């Protein structure tokens, strides 16, 4: 087991894709106007939390990718990352709060699955995913309360 | 041989970019863009991407069973994420120049995945060849969309 920079940088570069979804966000009166739960973090917290999570999830995947039988785990990892990438444009760009809730719940499921499969192969890789599952849980809660606490207009059928 | 749990996991992962296409059907904005002469008709695209989701998932299923496939699957994760990113940037936000950067990075990781797949399993490499071809065409379309509509602010 090693600090493998080819692996680590590949997984980190892959995080550049969800990172870009956040980068292309702007101040948005729609978002500012939303009713929010008391425990909602300020806007500046989210890029810092996500950057930390990108590094942790990449290091976890780096460890696992060096182990025999890691195929299912990395398939879950690929799914987790793609739904993560999908969520921000659906919620912030398309303003489809209901569809975004479906997306983040699928994300949550593949984050949980990835974490479970990582623990099966390597404890530290599983542990690194725990703050990710926790943040994903909070993020789902925010999407849900956003839906519950506000006016929602119909999406396209 | 055939590992259904693996294949279905990879196929499910394709549900994410497949969803971007479902939620962002080509705009009246898109139809009014100046198109390069070789632009395919609209029905070609969901045909192409649906086929590619099945081919790339088949390829990944084969590779994920093999020893030493970690770097290959890391590339696969990378290309899928940038694939998922591209449609919302181009069709959603209509930032054509940013989208070009995204699809070029996508292209690189599709090429890297293909190469990596070939080192481990010839058939998985072959399944990625039409993907690299299509990503090349997509990159060209995105480049031409800019070049041919440079008077639009969203092209620059
Ligand atoms: C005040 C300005 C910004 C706010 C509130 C912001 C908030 C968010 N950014 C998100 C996505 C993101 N923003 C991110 C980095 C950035 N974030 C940026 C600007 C902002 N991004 C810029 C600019 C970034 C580029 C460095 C990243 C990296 C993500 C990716 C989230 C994900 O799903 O991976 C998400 C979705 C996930 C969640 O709810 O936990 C929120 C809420
Ligand atoms: C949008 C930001 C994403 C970064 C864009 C850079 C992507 C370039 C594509 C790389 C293709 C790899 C080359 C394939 C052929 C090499 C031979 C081979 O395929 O086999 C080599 C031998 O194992 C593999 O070498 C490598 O692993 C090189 C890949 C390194 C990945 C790029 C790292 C970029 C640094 C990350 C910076 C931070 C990112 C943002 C943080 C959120
Ligand atoms: C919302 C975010 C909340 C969490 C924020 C945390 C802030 C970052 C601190 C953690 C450092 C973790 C270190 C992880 C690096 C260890 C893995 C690794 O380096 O492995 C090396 C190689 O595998 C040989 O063992
Ligand atoms: C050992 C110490 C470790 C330190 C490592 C670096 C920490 C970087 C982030 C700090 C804040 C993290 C939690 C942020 C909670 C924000 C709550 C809030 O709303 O504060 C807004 C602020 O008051 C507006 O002026
Ligand atoms: C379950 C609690 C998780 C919630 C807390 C979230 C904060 C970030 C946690 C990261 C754990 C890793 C940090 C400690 C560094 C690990 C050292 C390492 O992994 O080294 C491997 C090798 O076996 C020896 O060096
Ligand atoms: C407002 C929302 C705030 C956040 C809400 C809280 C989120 C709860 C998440 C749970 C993470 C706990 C996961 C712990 C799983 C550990 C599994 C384990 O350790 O299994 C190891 C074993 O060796 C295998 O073989
Ligand atoms: C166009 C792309 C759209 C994407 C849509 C893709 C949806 C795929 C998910 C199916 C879940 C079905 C769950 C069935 C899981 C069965 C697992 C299994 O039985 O595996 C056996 C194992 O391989 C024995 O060794
Ligand atoms: C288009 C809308 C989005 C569509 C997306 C559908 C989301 C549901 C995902 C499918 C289930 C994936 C099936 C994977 C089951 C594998 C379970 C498994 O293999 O367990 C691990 C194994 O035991 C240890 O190696
Ligand atoms: C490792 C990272 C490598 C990948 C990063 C690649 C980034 C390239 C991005 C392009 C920005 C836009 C510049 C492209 C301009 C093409 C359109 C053009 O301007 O056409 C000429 C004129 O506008 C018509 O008359
Ligand atoms: C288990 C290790 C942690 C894993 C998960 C990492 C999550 C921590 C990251 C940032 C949260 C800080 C933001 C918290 C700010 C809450 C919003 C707030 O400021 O509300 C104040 C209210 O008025 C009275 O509490
Ligand atoms: C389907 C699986 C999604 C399961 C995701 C679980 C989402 C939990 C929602 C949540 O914990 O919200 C925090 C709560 O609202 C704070 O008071
Ligand atoms: C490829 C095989 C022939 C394509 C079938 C075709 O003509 O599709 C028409 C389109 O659906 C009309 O809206
Ligand atoms: C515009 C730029 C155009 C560039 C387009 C090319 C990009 C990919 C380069 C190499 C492909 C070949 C990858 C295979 C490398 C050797 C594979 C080998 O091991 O053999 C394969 C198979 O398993 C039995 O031959």
């Amino acid at each position: 087991m090693n600090m493998d920079w080819a692996l680590f940088l590949t997984f980190l570069a892959a995080c550049g894709a969800p990172a870009t979804t956040g980068a292309l966000l702007k101040p948005d009166e729609w978002y500012d106007n939303l009713n929010k739960p008391w425990w909602n973090p300020p806007r500046w917290v989210f890029p810092l939390a996500w950057t930390s999570l990108y590094f942790l999830m990449s290091l976890a995947a780096m460890r696992v990718a060096q182990l025999e039988g890691s195929g299912q785990a990395l398939a879950f990892y690929a799914a987790q990352l793609a739904f993560n990438t999908l969520w921000t444009p659906v919620f912030f760009g398309m303003k489809r709060m209901a569809t975004a809730l479906a997306v983040v719940m699928v994300m949550w499921l593949f984050v949980a699955a990835t974490m479970w499969a990582f623990f099966q192969l390597d404890t530290w890789a599983g542990v690194l995913f725990v703050p990710y599952l926790i943040w994903a849980t909070a993020t789902t809660g925010l999407n849900f309360e956003a839906m519950r606490l506000n006016w929602n207009r119909p999406e396209a059928r």
